[PDB]
């Protein structure tokens, strides 16, 4: 899908059996979803932000499942106010830029 | 041009007389500047973000030079640790997702 910018990119996704929809982010090195239950099997972290620093957990090998596309990988999980899938999975998911 | 997600996609702004590099965000409303020398008046404004909040000046009808396109905008200026180019701008410059 040729996804035109009118509109904020928001994606359907399923992790850990739960629906969600995602914004992609380009210019997100790491994916970082809301408060959610996983089961794991995480590790802290403290990441940068506008303007901010938020603790986030990192649970690595999580199976994602992004508009149809099942891809793997570590997404941080925080006080986020939108879900956000950063390159770490666009990558996988074989997104692009185009201009 | 066509762009791969394995590293950050920045490109080249001339903005203001001034060259600097700037991050191609799919995941950003608007246009937010680390602090420049901006002439012209700007109204006072506040950005919701990741754990936190930035007080930016807001300024409007700027004159963008993205690669080679040119665009016409609000463009934020502040404290950010990275110059953004968001989808205001993207839209503009006729930017699209594929994946
Ligand atoms: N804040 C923040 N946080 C943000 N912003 C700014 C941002 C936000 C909002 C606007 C306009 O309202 C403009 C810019 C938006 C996130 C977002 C989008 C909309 C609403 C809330 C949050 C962007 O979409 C998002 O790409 C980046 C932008 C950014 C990148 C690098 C350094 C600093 C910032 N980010 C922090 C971020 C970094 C790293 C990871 C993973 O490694 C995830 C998230």
């Amino acid at each position: 899908p040729q996804v035109t910018l009118w509109q904020r990119p928001l994606v359907t996704i399923k992790i850990g059996g739960q629906l969600k929809e995602a914004l992609l982010d380009t210019g997100a090195d790491d994916t970082v979803l809301e408060e959610m239950s996983l089961p794991g099997r995480w590790k802290p972290k403290m990441i940068g932000g506008i303007g901010g620093f938020i603790k986030v957990r990192q649970y690595d090998q999580i199976l994602i499942e992004i508009c149809g596309h099942k891809a793997i990988g570590t997404v941080l999980v925080g006080p986020t106010p939108v879900n956000i899938i950063g390159r770490n999975l666009l990558t996988q998911i074989g997104a692009t830029l185009n201009f």
